[PDB]
């Protein structure tokens, strides 16, 4: 059954609430992000309103087939209708597509859902600047001091000085950056801008990517292997075993693999910076795990509730155990002592 952290009081709403049958009473159905632990339960048999971006509704359109009739996609930044609620969609700063929700309840209340986010500034300055919030259903991924990680900006500039060097070295080498999900894309695509060439993936990823509205993506990536001098994998075979057994397949082209395997955070975090990073290496094969990010630091995410002053707090993540969730509760109590709300 539907969790309660799911559900937005006053209205017939869920967000992110599909592998649960029939919610009952649920008379729209919000997606903030197309992620398989947010859109598990959609397909071409659902046959009620879902309410996303449009990215979001390409990609239930194209990849899980859902019916064009049923997919609701609502511009950002703009106050829409939907059921005789007030609602705004804004962005997440997450992976293409992902939207945090504002709920303008009947009764006054004013509810942020943030979906999955990475909190920044520049949110001070966004729609949410012009009122109060009574209520913030959070992401709390990181939500722990310990949790520190680089600027997205700084993991790009040490992707592309590693590879960009690397291939000047060894014209012989090839990139290979893993995915499993949409996300993280300026990963593979910077590499590939800096090297002068395109990315090169399956028919699947290529279409995956076709959705999202970005730019020039004709330009940047391709489903022609020999072409490409950055490979796109899935992230299962960015290990020493399925890299050897790629390169074999390049049939001499390359002697060397350098690879990318973008994680979240690492305890190896705690004791070196991103300057100081080095690679696991086996012979001819490199791979550097990179800390890139699409959640909020603790830092990040203390910050935004600092400034939005909420007058109560909902985790969706880390809910699972009582040491959790006495941990995050502990935190927005000294935030809120420290600030003065
Ligand atoms: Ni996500």
């Amino acid at each position: 059954t539907c969790p309660f952290y799911k559900k937005i009081p006053g209205t017939g709403f869920t967000v992110d609430a599909f592998q649960y049958g029939v919610v009952e009473g649920c008379t729209a159905y919000f997606l903030t992000h197309f992620h398989s632990d947010h859109y598990a339960g959609l397909s071409k048999h659902f046959t009620f309103p879902v309410y996303c971006s449009e990215i979001t509704g390409n990609l239930l359109k194209n990849k899980l087939h859902v019916q064009e009739q049923y997919i609701h996609p609502l511009p950002l930044d703009t106050e829409c209708i939907v059921n005789g609620v007030k609602v705004v969609l804004l962005d997440a700063n997450h992976c293409p597509g992902a939207v945090m929700i504002l709920f303008y309840l009947p009764n006054g209340t004013v509810i942020l859902h943030t979906g999955d986010f990475r909190a920044d500034p520049s949110m001070e300055r966004s729609l949410l600047a012009d009122q109060k919030v009574h209520m913030l259903y959070l992401d709390t991924t990181y939500c722990s001091p310990e949790y520190t990680f680089p600027s997205q900006q700084e993991v790009i500039r040490f992707a592309i000085n590693t590879a960009f060097e690397a291939v000047t070295l060894n014209p012989h080498a090839l990139v290979v950056c893993g995915t499993y999900s949409i996300g993280k894309e300026k990963v593979f695509l910077a590499i590939a801008d800096v090297l002068g060439s395109k990315v090169g993936m399956s028919q699947e990823k290529y279409k995956t990517l076709q959705c999202l509205n970005i730019p020039e993506i004709n330009s940047l990536i391709t489903t022609d292997m020999c072409s490409s001098l950055v490979h796109l994998l899935p992230m299962m075979q960015i290990n020493f075993k399925g890299l050897q057994s790629h390169l074999k397949k390049c049939g001499g082209k390359y002697n060397q693999i350098l690879a990318f395997r973008p994680t979240g955070w690492t305890h190896s975090n705690k004791f070196t910076r991103i300057a100081d990073v080095i690679p696991q290496t086996k012979g001819n094969i490199s791979i550097y795990g990179i800390p890139y990010s699409e959640h909020s630091s603790y830092l990040e995410m203390k910050r935004f509730v600092q400034w939005l002053k909420p007058q109560k707090i909902i985790p969706t993540v880390n809910v699972g155990t009582w040491k959790s969730r006495s941990t995050m509760e502990k935190y927005f109590r000294e935030w809120k002592l420290e600030a003065g709300y």
